[PDB]
């Protein structure tokens, strides 16, 4: 109902996922940060909405899942319910969209957020009309096996800054990433 945001942690060489995990050891502040951004809601009464696919619900490891404070939405054309913890289940983006539009959930959402993967990536940046991508980009190369669409340039702007993200370059477990902001609108 508010805002569209993608998230993702991409690799130099573009990978999201390797074996059903995240191709580096696992950053524990970034996790954070993806915490703090999705959970908080800009109005009050009001919660956020995260929409996953099949296989970004089940890497979640189960003492995660459901991701708490959050409407949790998996999109698979394969299952017959929503997984055991989510709340929702979709066949497909348009339909997971459509339904933040039924007032039942008329006025609980809030913003949504796109957290996952590759496939329910391409499919919310082709979406038209104002999207924001907010990736943290980590600076190395990871032998990955699922990779995050290109952003093309030409559509995305780079924000200079944006409330409540570091623009310093991080570092932990001896791996440095920094945090951006995209923004759309056509
Ligand atoms: N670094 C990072 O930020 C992130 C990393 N990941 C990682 O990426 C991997 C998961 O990636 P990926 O393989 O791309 O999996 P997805 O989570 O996108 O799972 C794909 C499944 O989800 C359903 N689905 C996906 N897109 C749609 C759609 N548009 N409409 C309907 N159903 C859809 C389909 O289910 P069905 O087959 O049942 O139809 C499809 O098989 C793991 O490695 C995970 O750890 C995930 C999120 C963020
Ligand atoms: C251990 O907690 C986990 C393990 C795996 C896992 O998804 C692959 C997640 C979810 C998770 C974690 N950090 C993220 N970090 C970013 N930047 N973006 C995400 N979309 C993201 C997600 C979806 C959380």
């Amino acid at each position: 109902v508010g805002s569209l945001n993608c998230i993702v942690a991409v690799s130099q060489n573009m990978g999201i996922g390797k074996n059903g995990d995240f191709p580096w050891p696992p950053l524990r502040n970034e996790f954070r940060y993806f915490q703090r951004m999705t959970t908080t809601s800009s109005v009050e009464g009001k919660q956020n909405l995260v929409i996953m696919g099949k296989k970004t619900w089940f890497s979640i490891p189960e003492k995660n899942r459901p991701l708490k404070g959050r409407i949790n939405l998996v999109l698979s054309r394969e299952l017959k319910e929503p997984p055991q913890g989510a709340h929702f289940l979709s066949r497909s983006l348009d339909d997971a969209l459509k339904l933040t539009e039924q007032p039942e959930l008329a006025n609980k959402v809030d913003m949504v957020w796109i957290v996952g993967g590759s496939s329910v990536y391409k499919e919310a940046m082709n979406h038209p009309g104002h999207l924001k991508l907010f990736v943290t980009r980590i600076m190395q190369d990871f032998e990955s096996d699922t990779f995050f669409p290109e952003i093309d340039l030409e559509k995305y702007k780079l924000l200079p800054e944006y409330p409540g993200v570091l623009s310093d370059v991080q570092e932990e477990k001896g791996i440095k990433y920094k945090f951006e902001v995209y923004e759309k609108n056509d």
